[PDB]
Order: C-alpha cells, then structure tokens, then sequence
C-alpha cells in the first residue's frame, strides 16, 4: 500500500479498488476470525475429521473463556461526568453531546470492541439537534467495518484516509480531510463506475476518527486481550477434550469373559440385536464350562484431568490479570489488605485501561466541541473525564474510612459523596439540588440529633418554656 | 426491577411517564420483558395510543416476544426505532405490519396462507416512527446480538453428558456381580425361558453349595463412582464462573466469608447486573419518551437526561448497611431523605409513606418524633418541666 | 504504589494529622482513589459562598454548626 | 523456557498416555478378510451393558497403567 498526496477527486474508485479494498479484505478476514474466536469456538489445534463422535466431543468441549474475560473487563469500565480543571460540575458543552448521543449505552460496546480487536473507532459528524441547534452525532465503528490509514502509527491522532463500510452492506464511504465520499456496494466485490459518486463538504478539518487503542506501545504492534491468550485457552479446551474422551470411552469397569464358545445364536449375522440378557443384582451368571474365566478391566481414575484443568484455568486467570476466584474455586476469608493485594494487579490494569480510554474520550469530546465552534472546548487540553470507582472495598469499610477522613483530615464532604459504592453522579446532583429545601422534611432531617430533632425546632420549645 | 422515574434535579417521580408505567401494570411485565431479553437476546416493547378509564389519553404499552415479531433495521447498530416490522398475534389469527404512521392488519386463518379476498385494514393512529423499542441483551459494536442461553449451550450440554455418564455407570455396573463357573448348564429340563420365577432363596442365613469340587465363585468389582461427581462439580463451577453467577447458588455451600470477601465474590455478578441495568434503563427511557410523545407532552419528549431508578442489588446485610449509612449521614452529612430508600426491605412506596406521615398532628407521631432514651422529649417533656418550675 | 487498604491508610493518616500535626493539605493526595486533579478540585472549591459548602464545612454530629447553628442561638437569646 | 518445557512435557504426558490402554493377547489376527486398511469404520459396540467374549480359552486381556499426572503440576508450580 502507498499513501497518496492527492485525494483523487475524479479517480477515487480507481485507487480504492486496487489499494484499499485488498488491504481492507486482508484485515477484515483476520478481524472476523478473531471475533469468531472471542465468542467461543476457540482455535482447535487438533481436530479429528474422520470420527463423528470425536468431533462432537471436541465441539462439546469448546468452553468460552476469553469472551468471559473480555466481558468482565468491559463491564467494569464506565464514564460519568466531564470534570474540567478547577470545576466540580460537568460543563454544559461536551457533556451535553455525550448525554444526547446516548453514549452511556454505547461506551460499553466501544470498550468491548477495543479490548477484543485492539483498537476501536469513534465517528463524530456534524448534525442538527431536535430543536434545530448544532448537535454532534457520535457513533462507534468496529474495525471489521473500517480501515484507517496512518502515516505515523505511533502518534497521528486522527487518520489521513479512512475507508468505512456500512453495516447494511450497501454503501461504501471514504473519509478524506474535508469531504464525504459516498459509494455503493450492491454486491460483495464489484464497484461499477456507472454510479455517481457523492461528495459532501461538511467541514470538520481533519478526518473525524478517533482510535481507542487497547494498550499503548512504542512500536505499534497493537493487539487485543483475546489474541494474547489464545494458546492458553486452546490448552484449557484441549484438557477438557481429553477429560471428556477419558470419561466417554473408558470410565467403567469393563466386564469380559474368556474360555466360553463363540459364534453362538445360530451364527449371528448381526440379526436381532435385542438380546436382552437379563443382568441385575439378583441374577447370577454361570456357564457350563470349568475353563470359563471372568475378568474386569480397570478404568481411568479421572483425577489428574481435573487438577490439570484447574492449573490451566488458574494460569489463564493469572496471565490475564483477572481474579482467580471469579474463574475457578472459591475465595477464602480474606481481610482488607489481603483482598487489596489480590486485586491490585487487576485494579492497576483497569486503571491503565481507564487512562487510555479517557484520553480517547477526551479527544472525541474535543472534536465534538470543535465541530460546533465552541473554541473553549477545543482550546482546553487539560479537561479529563471521570470514571466510576472500581474498588473491591465493602460499603461499611469505605464509608467509615471516608467519614473519619472528613472529620479529621478535613476533606471536602461534597466530593466524598460520590465515592461511596451505590451512589452515582446523578444521586450527588439530586442531593445538591434538594439539601436546604423549605419543606418540613428536609428541615427536620438536616438539624437531626440523637435525642430528637434539633435546630430551630428544638429551639422553639426551649424559648416557649423560657417565656 | 425498576422503581420510580427520577428526573434530573428532582427527587420525586414525575406525574407523566410514571403514571403511564403504573397504569399499564408494567411492574409485573418488566420481569417477563427482562427474561425474554436475557434469553432470546432482544425483547420488543409496543406502545400504542389508547383511551384512559376516565376518557383521557393513556398509552398502552405491551411486550412482544421475538418469536412473534420481525423488526427490520436499516442500521442495526443504531436505529432506535425500526422502519418496517411484522407482528404476529399470540392467538394465531391476525398478522399486522407496522409502518411509520399506519396500522396494517391482516388475517391468519391457517399457518401459511394469505388469501387476497380479505380486506386489509389500515388505521392511521399517528405515532411518528414505528412504535417498537428493542431491549438488547448486550451492546456490541458489530451487531451479533445474542442471549445468555445461547452463549453457554456447550457447557450445559457437557454437564448433562457428565450426568448421563454417571447415570449409565450407576444403572448398569454399580454392584459386585456374583458369577459362578464349573457347574453344569442347560438345567431345569433345558429351560426354554419357561417359569422365570425360579425364586432361588438367597439370604444371610443361606449358604450356597454345589456337588462339584471344580465349581468356582467369582465376583466382579464395580465402578468406584467417585470421579463422576468431581467431574460434574468441575463442570457446574465452570458453568457458574462463565455466566458470572455465584458458585454457592449453583453447587456447594458458601463459607464464612467476611464483607470484603463477599464483595469480591459478587463483584463480577454485580458489575454484569449493573451493565444490564444500564442497557435496560436506556430501553425503558426510550419507551417512556415514546409514551409521553404519543400523548403530546413535549416536556417528556424533549427531556433526554431523565433516567429510571433501579432497586439496589447489593449482597450486604441489613445491619452493616444501616450502620454504615447512619455513620455517613451523621459525619459526612449526606441527606437522610435519600438514604431511607437504600436500606434493604424498604421500597419507594415506604419512603413515600414516611414522607406523607412524618409530622402528623396525632399523638403517636409527635411522641415518636421527639423520643429520647429516657422517655419522650420535646414539648411533652417541656410541659412537666414548666409545670414544676411554675 | 502501596498495597495498603483504604481504611487502614485513612485512619493512620488521620491519626498522624491529629497528633503529629502533619499538614493535611499534602495528606489528601495519599489516600488511594484520589489523584492530583481531585486535590486541585478540593482546593479550588473549599470555601465557596454557596450553601452546600458552608453547610458541609461547619458540620457537627448533631446537625450543622458554625454561623448556621449560631443564628438559632442568637434568635433564642434575643 | 523451563516453565514452557514443563508445560510441554505435561501436555505430552496427557495427550499420549493418560488412559488405561485396553489390550488383548492370544486371539487370532489378520481378520476381517485380511484388512488392507479398508473400511476403518468397524464400529465395534462397547458400552456398559456390552460384555466382551472370545471363543478361545487362551485369550488374555491386559490393561496398561497411565501416568499419574501429579508430579508435572508440582514441577510447574515450583
């Protein structure tokens, strides 16, 4: 592939069909394969294509493990509020766009795609609001339906030329600097020239695409969290398949007999297979030959396979920085310090993911503010998003520690309200809005003492008695 | 569970969409909607205009299973409401197609015929876009919507296969089979499977003996029946871990875990349920926005920030939660009005009941409000003091 | 990068501030879960004129204190 | 590299010899019309109810013990 300086205004399709489409398909096949790997169906290094029973057992042993890790990682990441520098309240700028675009439900998908594939893409385009104002339309595009080209992969912010495939498989669009190229995709693999190419001059400056890189590396090599642990998941599935083979083929004491005659039942030509030889506890087998011997074949103990699978799954948990107890076994009666030590690696990895995804979200919000003018948002390079606490601390411990800190270290209690588990930014806003209301409920509950209501309510009775 | 519709900046549920939620008996249908969304992958909610009991405008909201609905989206990732949807009634008699602003109705006398002699019914109710909201199980950037029952089919099949193998071992070879060799055969007048009731007495007192020194009595060892139980336990704990479900409610017994250990054990399930709560709350907010829109109510349609509130799903004991919340209220100074709804066993109805009757003029509330450990306080304790002083 | 739990670190730091007299401003950034941005936010809004900060600053276990609790006292005395 | 070698050794033990191999001796050979690797789908039914028997008193059925698969896990843990 080559980077063209020109935009090919009259010959965009000629460049696309011979430089972008082959590379797009080459990336798409691998992305589809890794997506299939993520949702179960782990790569089978060894598969028997001659035995139907063995293939059925192997397919039955395909336990999805990497998908569980991806879901666990993506379910603990959430963005709430846009805390600017020096302000405790979310700005009415980019946060309004975030709320309007229903990003609260799409951030989970974006994070899951970034953790699985390796680099998610967010598309921000100008649009009209419900009331007719300017509303930035922000959407997420999977790598399977996008091909972004960077002249500097390590650090390029926004790409130069990007080819986007719509999810309906009908339109192919190329995103240049300041034009919106639109094509048609009637069949998978043809680009007829009879169609009229649509060019739309919206105006966004640079190509409106933000990359949600999974892990930051100094030499590219961006990879997801599902590719890095393919061999261990395959090993776990292989161990499960071996255990199933042992349990299904040789797991019972096989009863055999020797010394008796053969070719009986009128030289059975596999006819009347329903012999129905009665064999129960009361029945006693006996044969008219003193040379008859009855042997038994010992079966597999079926104990090493379980230990091997446990070792493999704990290797999987440790290699992915995921707690062991949510993968295998049961957690012991750990204390606060021991639990913090156990979850420290997962917490640190999630904090790194939070940092990189917050940088990506800040870039997205900066672009969204820029498309609607709003020079204040574009100029501000210090504002960062805020993430919900992912600590594994119990409510009582966190609450009592925070109360002690507020009472002794003198920390502002307004910020501390959002740190207790079970309380979000909406609850904090609700508390702030209604904290000194004129109704009797808030007044009674504000000046509350252990021996009844206090404040002016307890002062009225005192002044009446004194009078 | 969804309780209350907390708008931005208001601690009380609005008398708009929440009235429609209460009228439509959604408290009993939300369970079915969530179950269908978790099983199939994407539930559907139908909201249509209707007349209230008093003659006002009441939005009728019903849930339709994917088995009886076919919604078409030009943009599966993000389309909000569909374009063309085909709905099958649960009685198997009427087939309806939902376009933008018309209500097409057909007939389904037999499963697989559409006679043209019938007159197609077109009703112009007026809702704008197609009135269908999708309750997607998990949000994905490339479609591929799947339920929670399809993703764990192989592990459940493996568990059932292990159980079947254990049953086969227990039913066919689980007792020491007694066999004999060296004795004669074809006895009992060359038994042609006649008189099967031999009734050979065999008890503790009975001692078997045969008139032949070459007779040998062997025994066949049976399956130990120990590996199968361990294998099934491993498979079921794999099932529990893969579905982010606690192990103790699937197999075994929970140990004497502390608060931190229990929070760690339930953290994955809590996070997954929180993600489900977020997506279902977005779906419910869309449903409520459509329900407000069909009856005018531009305030409800314009408000894109109001969100539903969910009951706490924590696994914290009542004493710990109550004492921690009390310490927070006393020291951090959190508003106690909101904290009332966080203790387990108290719902929004109880909070409303407390708010309605908190400063009543009856002697009961006055006595119980100004209560001190050494008897009632307040004006009741002031009266005796002023009488003594006088 | 300590591996200390939040409760232990917070209670120890509070004891140090109350007895050894260490500056509490620096100690705010040592509790886990609080970064420099949170410390800057606390410093920027700690003595705001709004009722929220005034109520939460002069807070006592038996209700709000400070001037809010002094107004009722002076009204009763008057 | 040592950890990976230990894992590879454990996998080799589990994949090649981890089940009690059932073998027979004393019976005839070159059966099934002197099988030239034709019709490999013999489909010899072998279940819990099935009881093997042969028309020869000299037939012996032996079993081959498998690897205990316990030292490898300890070695990998070390």
């Amino acid at each position: 592939i080559e980077l063209p300086d020109a935009i090919s205004d009259g010959e965009v399709r000629k460049l696309v069909e011979n430089e972008f489409w082959p590379e797009f398909v080459r990336r798409r096949e691998k992305l589809d394969r890794i997506a299939q790997w993520a949702r179960g169906e782990q790569p089978d290094y060894l598969i028997q294509n001659a035995n139907r029973e063995k293939r059925a057992l192997l397919k039955l042993a395909k336990t999805p493990w990497l998908g569980l890790v991806v879901t666990h990682f993506t379910q603990a990441l959430f963005v709430d509020g846009y805390r600017a520098e020096g302000s405790k309240e979310n700005a009415k700028g980019p946060w309004q766009t975030w709320n309007a675009n229903k990003m609260q439900s799409k951030q989970i998908a974006i994070h899951r795609a970034a953790l699985t594939y390796g680099y998610s893409y967010a598309r921000v385009l100008p649009g009209v609001a419900l009331d007719g104002a300017n509303q930035a339309e922000i959407h997420g595009v999977s790598p399977r339906r996008l091909l972004a080209l960077y002249e500097d992969q390590i650090n390029d912010e926004y790409p130069k030329y990007a080819l986007e495939l719509a999810n309906n498989g009908k339109t192919v669009r190329l995103y240049t600097d300041t034009d919106y190229y639109e094509l048609r995709m009637p069949s998978p693999g043809n680009f007829p020239n009879e169609q009229v190419i649509k060019k739309v001059h919206h105006g966004v400056g640079v190509c409106p695409f933000v990359r949600y890189v999974n892990m930051m590396d100094l030499d590219g090599f961006t990879m997801g969290e599902v590719e890095y642990l393919v061999p261990v998941a395959s090993k776990i599935d292989k161990t499960d398949y071996d255990r199933l083979l042992a349990q299904h083929y040789n797991s019972w004491k096989v009863k055999v007999a020797t010394g008796i005659d053969d070719l009986s039942e009128d030289a059975t030509p596999e006819e009347q297979q329903r012999a129905k030889l009665i064999l129960a506890q009361d029945d006693i087998l006996m044969h008219g030959n003193h040379e008859a011997k009855f042997y038994t074949l010992p079966e597999t103990s079926l104990d090493g396979f379980i230990a091997a699978h446990t070792q493999d799954v704990e290797i999987l948990a440790n290699n992915a920085q995921v707690p062991v107890w949510i993968l295998n076994g049961q957690l012991a009666n750990l204390s606060a310090d021991a639990l913090t030590a156990a979850t420290k690696g997962t917490i640190q990895k999630l904090y790194e993911r939070q940092v990189t995804f917050g940088a990506a979200h800040n870039q997205v919000l900066r672009l969204a503010a820029h498309v609607e003018g709003d020079t204040e948002g574009a100029r501000d390079f210090t504002a960062s998003v805020s993430w919900q606490d992912t600590s594994v601390r119990s409510l009582a411990q966190a609450v009592d520690a925070y109360g002690k800190a507020a009472t002794m270290l003198g920390m502002p209690k307004e910020f501390l309200w959002g740190l207790i588990p079970g309380i979000t930014k909406t609850d904090v806003e609700a508390m702030r809005q209604h904290f000194n209301d004129d109704d009797e409920m808030t007044q009674m509950l504000l000046w509350w003492t252990p021996n009844g209501p206090g404040g002016e309510f307890a002062a009225e009775i005192e002044v009446d008695s004194q009078t």
